[PDB]
């Protein structure tokens, strides 16, 4: 009754706070905590730390810690602990490249009990919002360090927060228990069950007979029509969110027939998305013009939609020399055919139905789409690399969008930096996303974020698909089921079924 039982496709790792795979991200939130946090307003509030001050010129920064705050073990939470923690990520920073703080941070030091110091390089504006992230600045009790780091592995997983890992059973399940020691407020369930199910379907059936009482997840979570079927059924209780972030293909500007700007822009004409939506995600999403939606922070700027227009797309690729042979459906241009290879996570069906979506929609216009569905280190590796024409992409939601997600455009070894990389202006965009996560003059702000952004929508760099939502399914009396801030965050602590 305060014990619940849920899913997961895969177990939730070690819980090493400070490492990625196969650490999942809402895991290791459940256990440990981050100084300040973030609200769904986009302000963080105090949290580990109570207080904070810092420098004229925003590079020092002075964390007033709480003094209440023991780990799951008995341990105290002081600023030492906090020190050796930013020390232990540090020491992995090469890791961490892909998070701007990570190569901000100069130095941290405990100046007593209760006050930590951190030096920045710069006045890095999202400073205290990147700290709110699930990874990697939170903390884990030092004692459970190996050899003084943790970049080669963690003990126990002992964090602050108000779940502790009770036991994992591998490809089978993962349980929590509720910590009876926590700082804070007291979690109503005591007790969380993750089941280990790798497949969509198999979770909808699991919840059907009642194995489990609870899924939280985005678009993915499981197939969208069993979704639609629930909503209506009285025996079940279903939401979904305001959407959280952007499904998009990456056009790739470096590699022809994508190099080209006509190329890229007929495409961005070629999709019918209201009815990719209603065919392949069952209604349940919405239709994006943009990288990000105009709620986005910085975001709403005007940008001109590319409306579903065949004749229009036809009208550029013809205009750029993309013309039909006799006889043929697929265009040609100095002997070359107009051909494109979209890249996908192959078992994915969801994926898949979108690329054929796709692939069709584009073929009406006289672009021949190949599919590349393949596992996934194949599809990452692809990305990193720059091998690929067309690739499904995402962005990373509240409260990365937009900050930390252009932030990585920077890094040579990620999708966006490979698919910016033909333009002539990339360049001037990274020196100003590196200008603009250090200005505080709000003006230059605003103006530099319209400038990426703008850029970015004008040269085609992206096709936007939809703006997604999370989605819940939950047997009726867990009650109401809260979303969390952040996205990859799952909220049990608010679940309260009385």
């Amino acid at each position: 009754p305060d014990e619940i039982t849920t899913a997961w496709p895969v177990n939730v790792g070690p819980l090493n706070p400070h490492l990625y795979t196969p650490n999942q991200m809402f895991a290791q939130s459940m256990v440990y905590e981050p100084l300040v946090k973030y609200q769904a307003d986009g302000s963080v509030i105090p949290w580990l730390a109570k207080s904070w001050t810092h420098s004229e010129d925003g590079k020092t920064w002075t964390f007033t810690l709480r003094d209440d705050v023991k780990f799951s073990n008995g341990e105290p939470f002081d600023a030492e602990a906090a020190a050796e923690n930013f020390r232990a990520v540090l020491d992995n920073r090469q890791r961490h490249a892909w998070l701007e703080l990570a190569n901000q941070i100069v130095d941290v030091k405990a100046l007593s009990k209760t006050e930590l110091q951190i030096t920045l390089k710069s006045a890095y504006y999202p400073f205290l919002q990147e700290l709110a992230l699930p990874r990697p600045f939170r903390f884990i009790a030092p004692s459970q360090f190996k050899n003084h780091e943790t970049m080669n592995g963690i003990k126990a997983p002992i964090g602050t927060g108000p779940w502790i890992l009770q036991e994992s059973k591998l490809n089978q399940y993962d349980v929590f228990v509720r910590n009876e020691n926590y700082w804070g407020e007291k979690p109503a369930i005591k007790k969380i069950t993750f089941n280990v199910i790798p497949d969509p379907t198999t979770r909808a059936v699991a919840f059907e007979t009642g194995d489990i009482d609870l899924l939280y997840g985005n678009e993915g979570l499981l197939p969208l029509d069993t979704f639609a079927r629930f909503s209506q059924n009285p025996a079940y209780h279903t939401q979904l969110s305001q959407p959280i972030e952007t499904v998009m293909l990456a056009l790739n500007t470096a590699k022809a027939p994508t190099n080209e700007l006509a190329v890229r822009e007929a495409l961005n004409y070629a999709v019918n998305k209201k009815s990719l939506i209603d065919n392949a995600l069952y209604g349940t999403q919405q239709v994006a013009d943009t990288l990000f939606a105009p709620s986005v922070p910085y975001a709403n700027l005007g940008l001109k939609p590319s409306q579903y227009d065949p004749q229009k797309a036809k009208a550029l690729l013809e205009k750029a020399g993309w013309t039909l042979p006799a006889g043929k459906d697929i265009r040609e241009k100095n002997g070359q055919p107009l051909r494109i290879e979209l890249s996908f996570i192959g078992t994915d069906a969801l994926s898949k139905s979108m690329a054929e979506i796709i692939q069709a929609d584009m073929r009406q216009i006289g672009a021949d789409v190949s599919l590349i569905g393949e596992e996934e280190s194949s599809i990452y590796a692809r990305q990193r690399d720059g091998r690929f024409g067309m690739i499904f992409h995402r962005t990373w939601g509240a409260p990365y969008d937009p900050h930390a997600f252009l932030s990585s455009m920077r890094v040579p070894s990620h999708a966006d930096f490979q698919a910016q990389q033909g333009l002539a202006d990339k360049p001037l965009i990274d020196k100003e996303i590196g200008e603009v996560l250090a200005t505080h003059d709000e003006t230059q702000r605003q103006a530099l974020y319209r400038d990426i952004l703008t850029r970015l929508h004008d040269e085609a760099v992206y096709l936007p698909i939809s703006y997604i939502s999370m989605m819940v399914v939950s047997k009726p009396e867990l009650g109401n089921i809260p979303y969390a801030p952040i996205a990859t965050e799952i909220p049990f602590e608010q679940i309260k079924p009385v």
